[PDB]
DNA sequence: ATTATTACC
């Protein structure tokens, strides 16, 4: 029960969940990853991202090196999928290329 | 697993 690509969203983001995010989302743990952020006006803030995993991870291990307060699911669309629906966001960062 | 109603297809 360990997967490569995972979706992830952490609402109401702390300083720990951006350092997890800032230390995981990179080329030597990711074949490719995207994450967004949003906080506007009327919605709960959150980060919000794309995993492609260059090793598997069970759900319980994803979730430590995430900070601990990620909704985690595996990952039904495509990497391009997933690179357009997160780029939408007003800022993101984007590691690697999209596998397809 | 986990915080939320946001979350790819």
């Amino acid at each position: 029960y360990s997967y490569k690509r995972w979706v992830f969203t952490i609402n109401n983001p702390t300083f720990e969940d951006y350092v997890h995010v800032l230390e995981f989302c990179t080329l030597d743990n990711c074949k490719f990853a995207i994450v967004g952020e949003e906080k506007g006006a009327n919605g709960t803030p959150h980060l919000q991202g794309f995993l492609n995993l260059r090793s598997n991870a069970r759900a319980a291990a994803l979730e430590e090196s995430l900070g601990g307060r990620a909704w985690l699911s595996r990952a039904r669309g495509s990497d391009e999928d997933n690179e357009e629906f997160c780029a939408k966001e007003s800022t993101y960062l984007r590691v690697g290329e999209p596998v397809s």
